[PDB]
């Protein structure tokens, strides 16, 4: 079988509804772990190696920093756009600060349901390049697959939409969730913004607690991969309760509440409307 290597858990799992038991699979970044700072272990040095087909977020989810996956493909001898594709190219991407200069794009990307059917056509892709006598299976779960997303996709939308815009504010620890903001119409707020060295100092909770004292929102949340002490700070400043917690950059474990792509955007999308309506 063709072998094939996922950076993460999202990808891993967006890649198993394109190609089934097709492929041998391995993924990098284990459930619930960092895909941004992450250590491979030998295991993974050895499946990246022989594999046929790597994928990565792109837009600097692995390659920035410590830059693993860079490290990582140059030591298995693998070639950009031969061997190793990034399943954000042709994604609308946003820039921190909003500043267009290659290496500010937020990796967020798949926080919209519309960027997590294009990953799904970039796998089916290269998955029919690499593997063509399974071609019509991948096209077959690829159109299956993108319209369960794209129902839910338009569903979220028309939830959203109705909502009082003097409550739609998503407010997360750190700014992981402007491609949701982007797509679904939700102004996003947060403590510390992508690659602050510092996480959460009483500079930051008050700067953000004086910009949530002006508004409405009646909600805040926090996600499940971060330390919840400076939401529960602003939410017991600003006295505005958190409703919920989300997830960011990894499914659920199997058998729990948001262990797929899908289920993990619709557990979010669900979450953040109901909490947004109070």
């Amino acid at each position: 079988k063709l072998k094939v290597v996922a950076t993460n858990s999202i990808i891993a799992d967006i890649t198993k509804n394109i190609a089934g038991d097709k492929i041998d699979l391995h993924s990098i970044v284990p459930i619930g772990q960092d895909p941004h700072e992450y250590e491979p272990l030998p295991e993974d040095v050895k499946k990246t190696s022989e594999a046929d087909l790597i994928f990565y977020n792109g837009i600097n989810l692995e390659t920035g920093g410590n830059a693993w996956f860079t490290k990582l493909v140059e030591n298995a001898k693998k070639t950009e756009n031969k061997d190793y594709f990034a399943v954000s190219d042709g994604v609308d991407v946003i820039y921190l600060e909003g500043q267009n200069e290659k290496g500010k794009e937020d990796p967020h990307a798949w926080l919209n349901l519309e960027n997590g059917i294009i990953f799904a056509k970039n796998i089916a892709k290269q998955l029919s390049a690499k593997d063509p006598n399974n071609k019509e299976f991948y096209e077959k779960n690829l159109k299956e697959y993108t319209d369960k997303l794209d129902k839910l996709d338009k569903e979220s939308k028309d939830k959203f939409n109705k909502i009082p815009a003097e409550k739609k504010l998503i407010v997360t620890s750190q700014g992981a969730f402007k491609y949701f903001s982007k797509a679904y119409g939700v102004p996003s707020a947060y403590i510390w913004e992508i690659n602050t060295e510092e996480e959460g100092t009483p500079e930051q909770i008050k700067t953000l607690v004086e910009k949530l004292r002006q508004t409405k929102v009646p909600s805040l949340f926090v996600e499940s991969s971060v330390d919840d002490r400076p939401m529960k700070t602003v939410s017991q400043d600003t006295n505005i309760p958190i409703y919920a917690q989300i997830f960011t950059d990894s499914i659920a474990e199997q058998g729990k509440e948001g262990d797929s792509y899908y289920s993990m955007m619709k557990y979010n999308l669900d979450k953040i409307a109901e909490g947004l309506a109070k």
